[PDB]
Parts: C-alpha cells; sequence; structure tokens
C-alpha cells in the first residue's frame, strides 16, 4: 500500500491500476519491461517525447498495434490534451530532473512515482524497476528483469572490478554527437564507462551527470576509445549519428564515418586505428541501459570480453520481456 520513490516521497499504491499516466513518454521502455504482450492496454495518456523523439520504435510498435496513436499525448503543442483528471488515471509515472503537473495530480489524490534512469543509472536503476514493479503490481516481473540484468551486468563488472587502474582505457563519449563536445561525468553514460573498466576523461572534469565541456582541444588527453552518441533517423538531414529501430549496419556505419571525419576528432588515435564506436542514445535514460554497459566493455576489453555478444543479450531482453521483435541498429564500431 505504501513505496518510497526516488524522490524520497511516501505514495499510497492503490489496489488496482489499470490506466498510467507516462508524464515522458520514453518511460515507455520501463514499462515496457513490466508489460509482457500487452504494452500498452494500460497507458491511457503519454507525454509526447516517445513518439516524436524514437519514431523508429514507436513505428515498430504501430506496425504491430496500431492503437498505438490514438493514447493522447500530454502537452500544450501534435499534443491531444493538458488536464489529464479526465483520463481518470490510477497512477502517474515521472522521471527525476536534474513539475506543477505533479502538484495537481497530487491535489486530486493521484498518486505520483518518480523513478530515474538518468541521473544515477548505476545507483537508480534496479531500485526504479522495483519501484515500479510495486507501484504496477508487477512485482515477479520486475523481479524476473533485474536479476536478468543483474546477471548481465555480472557478466562485466566480474571482469572489470579487478582490473587496474593504468590498465583502464582512457574514454571519451560525445552525447548527441552533432549540435562541439557534450558529455556525462559522474554519473549518466559515465557510470556505464566506469561499470565497463573504463577512465572517463570527463568523470570529474565538471560536477554532475550531465553537462557540456569545452571543445575538442581537451580531447588532447589522447582517449584510447572514442564513443558517439545518437538517434538519428535514416535519410534525417539533421545531424547527428544514425542509430534506432529501423537503421542498418550499413546506414549506423555510414554515418559513424561521417561524424568520425569532422575536423580534430578525424586526428584521433582512436578514430586511425580503428578504436572509434557509436551507441544509440536513448541508452542514457532507460532500464535497457545493461546494452550500452556491455557494449563499451567488449570495446574497452575485446579479448576478454569476446565470448560477450550483446546482440545475444538484447535477443534474450525482447525474447524475454518485449511484445515486438529487436530490430534495426543500436550500436556500431568504425
Ligand atoms: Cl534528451
Ligand atoms: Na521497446
Amino acid at each position: 500500500a505504501t513505496v518510497t520513490d526516488m524522490a524520497g516521497r511516501t505514495v499510497t499504491i492503490p489496489a488496482k491500476v489499470e490506466r498510467i499516466l507516462l508524464g515522458e513518454g520514453r518511460l515507455f521502455y520501463a514499462v515496457s519491461l513490466l508489460e509482457g504482450n500487452k504494452p500498452l492496454d494500460r497507458i491511457v495518456g503519454w507525454q509526447g517525447d516517445f513518439r516524436k523523439l524514437d519514431p523508429q520504435t514507436y513505428a515498430i510498435y504501430k506496425a504491430k498495434f496500431p492503437q498505438i496513436d490514438q493514447i493522447p499525448l500530454i502537452g500544450n503543442t501534435s499534443i491531444s490534451p493538458e488536464k489529464v483528471l479526465t483520463l481518470n488515471p490510477d497512477i502517474a509515472i515521472f522521471g527525476l530532473s536534474g513539475s506543477e503537473l505533479v502538484k495537481q495530480l497530487e491535489k486530486a489524490g493521484v498518486p505520483v512515482v518518480f523513478v530515474d534512469f538518468r541521473n544515477s543509472p548505476l545507483k537508480n536503476t534496479l531500485p526504479s524497476m522495483r519501484l515500479l514493479g510495486k507501484a504496477l503490481h508487477r512485482e515477479q516481473q520486475a523481479e524476473n528483469y533485474i536479476n536478468f540484468y543483474q546477471d548481465n551486468v555480472d557478466k562485466v563488472t566480474d571482469i572489470t572490478n579487478k582490473i587496474p587502474e593504468d590498465k583502464k582505457p582512457s574514454v571519451f563519449i560525445e552525447l548527441r554527437a552533432g549540435a562541439c563536445c557534450g558529455t556525462a561525468g559522474k554519473g549518466n553514460m559515465g557510470d556505464f564507462i566506469d561499470q565497463a573498466g573504463g577512465n572517463n576523461i570527463a568523470k570529474n572534469l565538471l560536477p554532475g551527470s550531465l553537462g557540456t565541456v569545452n571543445l575538442e582541444k581537451v580531447l588532447a588527453a589522447k582517449p584510447d576509445i572514442y564513443i558517439a552518441s545518437g538517434g538519428k533517423s535514416p535519410g534525417s538531414d539533421a545531424p547527428g549519428v544514425v542509430l534506432g529501430a529501423q537503421v542498418t549496419p550499413e546506414q549506423a556505419q555510414a554515418s559513424l564515418q561521417k561524424i568520425l571525419g569532422r575536423k580534430g576528432i578525424n586526428t584521433l588515435s582512436a578514430v586511425n586505428t580503428g578504436h572509434s564506436y557509436a551507441i544509440w542514445h536513448n541508452y542514457y535514460n532507460s532500464p535497457y541501459n545493461v546494452l550500452a554497459i556491455q557494449s563499451f566493455a567488449k570495446w574497452f576489453y575485446p579479448e576478454q570480453f569476446a565470448d560477450l555478444d550483446p546482440k545475444k543479450t538484447m535477443d534474450s531482453l525482447y525474447s524475454q520481456f518485449l511484445a515486438v521483435e529487436p530490430s534495426g541498429t543500436y550500436w556500431i564500431e568504425a
């Protein structure tokens, strides 16, 4: 009847939950692990980020669940309402930031539950999933995913927790690489570099999980490994790495060569020797991020993780927890 969410708030959990509001649409990723073969049946409204900013994954779901388009889009605009109480929701899910709708929902006695996959994903990913298991009456499903997640993160931290600091390769990840050089320090994808045995150039070169750092000159740190994140669609014309549910290995590869073609970056040692990589950006706010930890690791220590196939982890994730087929490309090499 009560949970403590990742904001420390105490929240009563109604006995019946069938109408879920998503205050950030891409919280569908977390919900989708709990919902089995009926991923949309309980979403009565979401903020539009998932439909508009991950159109590739959305389209995969549309092809199988056409009713996805009628799920109302919460916003002020394109958006379909912004007075959610008329959806009579049982519960609402938000991510921690790093607001007004939340206070209004409290007044009406709607339980608002805060999760977090973005600020401190190492600390918060599994507590957020167990929290959602409790608040949405999917405890066994949450625990199932937690064991799958823990077992697949163990496959990595079993090896990289015993690696000396001098052997750790230096790593710079460029977030949203196309706008230079925004990154993550103590947190967000920094956690994934930490878990995967790497040394993040910006690990304390900024006091926070997300931020932007000085341009590519500070990449005279000669990182052993280069990593760019993006989730643009093919033919987008808008600059950025091209990854997602509808991207081919070749289409991903052509976008990475071009991002590695920019000035300065094409002088880095990791670029001209084949140590450059691209990762799906939505791993930065999603409990699927285990796939990015495993991808980082296999890149950082190839010989030591040569038995570890992240595509096989992903196939097993979809097989066990999701209603759609794995498609597209979410990481790529150079
Ligand atoms: Cl974003
Ligand atoms: Na999905």
